[PDB]
């Protein structure tokens, strides 16, 4: 930590840490389980150079309750580390398929949906675009609370398929973003729909069995997700919306948010 010069609060004592070992079975690439030791507080710890630090800049201008906390940096000197809060209970994708569902009953799930249109209502009012929200990009901590992250996954199996020198979650990508490379918030809204599904159905993969080169294709033909088991129609009608095919059609964060508060209540 520095003294108030080139000033930064974020900047600190590296030597506050101790490394644990990688991070979910090196799923996350190199992020580490940390202790900051006086604090006695678990924290997530990112490792490695020009993304790095515009990810670190782009944090210290976010926050939110459901948007995962940055707690400090150490970016002066190598190794760079982007520090985070840690969520006891890992990624909402596992969380989803590893739960017990009489604890996460509809109205956990409604609940968790309710959280992350939040969170995005929030970054679309920065004017911040997300480009990959899904599930596998959240986080679960006590009681059920829920944040988005971006763990930079997409080139961390067919989750992620080629595009020039870029990998595209095919199944999570509007169809503005497949065919003009144009993402928005409202590519953001796109996406949410599909996290939508991913937590009504407590973790399935979309599309099931579609070959990725006919995804496209299928939209184009209005073809859509069905309706998952148990999933109330409002929700379904929400999901539908967020998949309009002219992204101006989409609703934005703010009405999808104000749609799940109404309900939540
Ligand atoms: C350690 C770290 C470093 C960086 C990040 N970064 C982000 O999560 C993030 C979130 C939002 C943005 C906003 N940004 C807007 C612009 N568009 C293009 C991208 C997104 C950027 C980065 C998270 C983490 N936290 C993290 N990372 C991986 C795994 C875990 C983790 C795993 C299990 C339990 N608890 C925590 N925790
Ligand atoms: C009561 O609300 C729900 O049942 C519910 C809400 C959000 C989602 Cl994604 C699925 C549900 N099944
Ligand atoms: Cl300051
Ligand atoms: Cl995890
Ligand atoms: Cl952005
Ligand atoms: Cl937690």
């Amino acid at each position: 930590a520095m003294d108030p010069p080139n000033y930064d609060k974020w900047e600190m004592e590296r030597t506050d840490i101790t490394m644990k070992h990688k991070l979910g079975g090196g799923q996350y690439g190199e992020v580490y389980e940390g202790v900051w030791k006086k604090y006695s507080l678990t924290v997530a710890v990112k490792t490695l150079v020009e993304e790095f630090l515009k990810e670190a800049a782009v944090m210290k201008e976010i926050k939110h309750p459901n948007l995962v906390q940055l707690l400090g940096v150490c970016t002066r000197e190598p190794p760079f580390y982007i520090i985070t809060e840690f969520m006891t209970y890992g990624n909402l994708l596992d969380y989803l398929r590893e739960c017990n569902r009489q604890e996460v009953s509809a109205v956990v799930l409604l609940y968790m949906a309710t959280q992350i249109s939040s969170a995005m209502e929030y970054l679309e009012k920065k004017n911040f675009i997300h480009r990959d929200l899904a599930a596998r990009n959240c986080l679960v901590g006590e009681n059920h609370l829920v944040k988005v992250a971006d763990f930079g996954l997409s080139r961390l199996g067919d989750t992620y398929t080629a595009h020039a020198g870029a990998k595209f979650p095919i199944k999570w990508t509007a169809p503005e973003s497949l065919a003009y490379n144009k993402f928005s918030i409202k590519s953001d809204v796109w996406a949410f729909g599909v996290l939508l599904w991913e937590i009504a159905t407590y973790g399935m993969s979309p599309y099931p069995g579609i070959d990725l080169s006919q995804v496209y294709e299928l939209l184009e033909k209005d073809y859509r997700m069905e309706r998952p088991e148990g999933c109330p129609e409002k929700v379904y009608e929400l999901m539908r919306a967020c998949w309009q095919w002219n992204p101006s059609d989409r609703p934005s964060f703010a009405e999808i948010h104000q749609a799940f508060e109404t309900m939540f209540q």
